[PDB]
């Protein structure tokens, strides 16, 4: 049945983070929202709505199976967003990435299952699941091994999610965002770095031959998809790739786009890459269109400008090298 | 890092089962051995060394992280054999298969890591990991049996992934060991070879379910044990994954039935019947690395191994 | 749609094994022209070799002018001329590629210019699908002589399929692509594994298994293949389609095949492993469900029965 | 075994088109050159060396087996460039595409073989080889017709010892041709601040090779003995980009005010993987020197002047 996103108890693991903070902003006026988060990151505390009457912060680890079961009782929409995704974090501690992502998802599924009240379980996976298949434990550089580690940790969570769907009829939705950019993101990914350089006409360096592919999704597009995924009955039992087919580019092509759209004079320079990466193919987004009725509306030019606007407005809150 | 397999403290999760019991038989005279098993199966009890002074049985679940950490203290060789591999059980409860295999393996690795004394950690995976890449979680529609086999395969592959992480991050001296299906004396068994030998010996009909073209790879018990001894000892095993079996003992089900009936001089008829459930197609992996690095090459082919198995089955 | 009586039939490679066999079934009711260079000649040994309805033209499919001329007025055009040479002592990839690729082009063009063709049936091979997993620039002692010759054969047939498709799409030539699994049965001695192992088994001679014996081969009994052929040549929904023609129950390993042969024929032959003479490649066996659904074909002769029929023919003919 | 590209008898099928004209321009001063072309295209007749004393034009079809065999007699370098290529030509007929490319290569190979004198046979293939309207049909047809030519080339090398090189250029661009490709149209539009249309989601990859790099690669392949029996991907690893990315690059590099606008494609995307170019560096000592920025500017300069 269609779910109306008002008057619901919404439980969000990882809810202190970027995506979770964003979704809270959008739903908190009309719903009780409980964040379950170990505050490894805390985007949420810096929002207007951090102290809303409808908002609860439970500090907890998804690896604590007992605590997540209790905290999730009565919840009607369960959103599982807690994870470790950082490449450098994964180089250093692959065990923590694997464990948090695989066992955390098991634990979240079990909590949702035991609650008995969950009308939608939404599991955040990742697009790199697709590319990951053409590599092997048996068989790249530190970056590549860490990206593989991340991807397979998320794939294992999808497998668990499927088993709960099949065995228990848990109403699951697997949600795989392309890399999200936009206002709100502080971060040190290519878009935020390159916009910041371009705005000041600083040199932009391309590590490698610049032909590596990255797909993006603008923040507001990802959120619109998420509301559909959380609501429409056709999402249940289904997996979705969430992004913009028009926002798939090479890193060199991204640098040219950003400099062009911002009227930047930045010079773009080729450097040697610091580590070999693995090449992953970008998945198709048609099923999101077909079943969620979702088609991304914010193309790169618009998205990059809106992002550059927010970065300039908020230029006192980061620094990098 | 050549390990001599005497005078060691050996800890074996799932040690009450078929492979654990069999390996204990070979090591118990010269080693302190600890079994950690919840006794879903218990082959060990039927053995004559069940009550050896060198043997301790700890009844516990690999999901009980505290208990397994404690039980594994001081262990010098850690063998993780506990798992759920049953197709019918995995049909009924895929969550239990995934949980026991993935989380049980996580807990086993953590217990080995925490012990600090482990010289070799050997994790039992499964050959179907290789086939499983052909399929997609969001594509499954496979039949019940095929979805169950896939579920089992991916649960094992997650285990391998965890194992890799511990090796890379903490230097845990790991070996991933993927046995082809094991047959021979000591498995009374329930899979095709055991069933088909028993039928053939009494000239009963052997029914082939579906088109008979499904591939199964096999390994004779003594070959698998030999490989395991190499994997537990030899320094080249550390950080590697091995497919353990016999490249001459890969056959179709129809082919297997023909082979069993010829070799045993059976008068059984072999008769086609409808399949009960669709299954997944799995490619069999290469066993070459096992020769190169462990010095292991299986010596018992099907003709010899089927006869040895039938002799045992008749005598019992 | 097409009733296989009163038709003008033109068959390249008609002197060969499958061509000969098909001629037995149609020659009573159809005018048939065989276009063949007689590199092989099964036809000359058959009772109908000199039938009033049969005309032989000794010609090469690489002689573009002759085949166009010879094919004039044909209503059913069957392109069966091909070579393989996978296991041959003297490897000739050029011969295989030119005969199969260009021979197919010249046949298609002969069919197209006659204007009269209602059905064009091209023989391909099941190996075309697996072939895509290998790359021409990455062929090694990985591949071996037999591997490379099997790849040569497969890609020469795949090119023929592409040609056939182009003629279908551009010119509306009514084409059918027919991919027989390896055919065995009465009518020829043969040099394949079934023939060789049956002859050994009948004399209790040792059977040797090259490599590890786990190589898979799929087999189709001759009568089943001819039944599929008759349906492909007639039924309307065959046009513009490709078919994998086999028996799902006769897909086995070479060792399992040996064991089956010895058991079925009550032989005392030993079966012994030996190192392979040459490295081979691995090619997937495609699914046959569409053939059943669209042609209404399902193979009815399983290996036990087929091996007995074959062995009886071999014993009576030697 | 290193071949010196002077004083040779060079036979080029398809020598009247773009790449053939270009190569003739570099070699005609110092070699006897025979062009074997049916003149479906004829860039050559526009060139100052069209009537050079060292150039003989034979107007012929690579489908005429006996003629090409005769014409190629005594040839020391055999360059097989004859093909139905460019969507303008290939869209016309899948049959003609498949036939000229596959059979034409077979015939070229047989001509080189029968000559007995060929020290290098260079076969042009296409980078699409290892990737449903008339247009998608003609591209697929082109790709497999070229892959079939690679197969025949292999067979000849293996069986007869023919000293073959399979040469697979990325899409060639640069001065000396208005052109028909994306770079051509997009630069023209950009130079006029004319809006550029992107059909589909614009994610389609295209890799490029600057004409002068392609020619430098071709010279190495024709001479260096390590080229024999090999297949090469010839292009610039830094000049792989999406169609949308290319449009952004052209507009920025040329300071254009063109808008880049998405439009509908009823066609389905072809996700071609782009091959690796390392072997060319290792074996030919070839690495592309003209990157996109520089190439686009030289292209724009030529287009402007003309
Ligand atoms: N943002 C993207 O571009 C993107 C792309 C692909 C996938 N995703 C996935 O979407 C989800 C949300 O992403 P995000 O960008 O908001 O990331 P984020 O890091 O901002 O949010 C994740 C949150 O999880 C919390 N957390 C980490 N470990 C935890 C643990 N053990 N127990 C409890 N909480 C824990 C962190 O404190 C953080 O607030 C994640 O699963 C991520 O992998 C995001
Ligand atoms: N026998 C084979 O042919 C084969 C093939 C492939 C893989 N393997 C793997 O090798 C290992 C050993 O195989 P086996 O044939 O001896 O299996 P088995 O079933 O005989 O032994 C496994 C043992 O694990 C125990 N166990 C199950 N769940 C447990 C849990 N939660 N906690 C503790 N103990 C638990 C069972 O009681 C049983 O004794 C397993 O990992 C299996 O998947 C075996
Ligand atoms: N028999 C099989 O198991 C099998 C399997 C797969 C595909 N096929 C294909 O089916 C078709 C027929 O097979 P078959 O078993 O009858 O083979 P076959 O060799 O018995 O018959 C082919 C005929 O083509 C003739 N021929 C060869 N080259 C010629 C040329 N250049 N010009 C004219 N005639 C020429 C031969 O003389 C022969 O009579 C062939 O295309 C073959 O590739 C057969
Ligand atoms: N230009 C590129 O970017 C590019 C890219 C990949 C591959 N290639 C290949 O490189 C080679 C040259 O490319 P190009 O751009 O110079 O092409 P082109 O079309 O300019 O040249 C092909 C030439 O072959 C001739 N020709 C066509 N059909 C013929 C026939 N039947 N007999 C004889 N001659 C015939 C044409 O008249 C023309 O001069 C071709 O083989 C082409 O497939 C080119
Ligand atoms: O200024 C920059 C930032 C990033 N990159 C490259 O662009 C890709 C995307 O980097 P990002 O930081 O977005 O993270 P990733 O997607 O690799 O995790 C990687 O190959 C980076 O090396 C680059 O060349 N220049
Ligand atoms: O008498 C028998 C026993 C098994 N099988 C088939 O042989 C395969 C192997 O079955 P087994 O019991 O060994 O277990 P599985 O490997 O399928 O888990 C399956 O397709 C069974 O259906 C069969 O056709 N006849
Ligand atoms: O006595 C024999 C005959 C054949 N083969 C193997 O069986 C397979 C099929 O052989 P066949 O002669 O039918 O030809 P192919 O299909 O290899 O072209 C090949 O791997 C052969 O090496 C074998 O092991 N023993
Ligand atoms: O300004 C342009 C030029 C090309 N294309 C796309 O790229 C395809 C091929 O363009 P190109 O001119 O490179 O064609 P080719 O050289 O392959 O014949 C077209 O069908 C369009 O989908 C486009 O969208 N905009
Ligand atoms: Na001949």
């Amino acid at each position: 049945h269609m779910i109306e996103l008002t008057g619901k108890k919404i439980f969000i693991t990882g809810g202190a983070g970027f995506i979770g903070s964003t979704l809270i902003g959008r739903l908190i006026e009309n719903n009780e929202m409980i964040v379950y988060d170990n505050l490894e990151r805390n985007t949420l505390k810096s929002q207007p709505f951090a102290n809303h009457k409808n908002l609860t912060l439970i500090q907890g680890n998804v690896l604590d199976q007992e605590k997540i079961i209790e905290a999730a009782k009565g919840s009607e929409i369960f959103i599982h967003a807690a994870a470790i995704a950082g490449i450098d974090n994964t180089v250093k501690s692959p065990v923590r990435t694997m464990t948090v992502n695989m066992i955390g998802t098991a634990n979240a599924l079990e909590a949702a299952h035991q609650a008995g009240t969950v009308q939608r379980f939404l599991e955040f996976s990742t697009s790199e699941v697709f590319g990951s298949r053409a590599y092997r434990v048996d068989e790249t550089g530190a970056v590549g091994e860490a990206r593989w580690t991340y991807a397979v940790s998320k794939l294992a969570g999808e497998h668990l999610t499927h088993a709960y769907n099949r065995e228990h009829g848990l109403p699951t939705v697997t949600f795989r965002p392309f890399n999200v950019y936009g206002p709100g993101q502080i971060g040190e990914g290519a878009i935020s770095i390159m916009i910041r350089k371009a705005l000041n006409n600083e040199d932009i360096y391309i590590f490698g031959d610049g032909s590596q592919i990255r797909a993006w999704c603008y923040v507001d597009d990802m959120i619109d998809a998420l509301m559909k995924a959380l609501s429409v009955p056709q999402a249940i039992g289904e997996s979705f790739n969430i992004g913009n087919a028009r926002a798939i580019t090479t890193i060199y092509g991204l640098a040219q786009t950003i400099c062009r759209v911002l009227n930047s004079k930045s010079e773009i320079i080729f450097r040697e890459a610091l580590s070999a990466d693995i090449e992953l193919r970008i998945p198709n987004v048609d099923k999101s269109e077909e079943l969620l009725g979702f088609k991304a509306q914010v193309d790169l030019e618009e998205g990059l400008i809106r992002t550059a606007d927010w970065l300039s407005a908020n230029m006192n809150d980061l620094p990098v090298m």
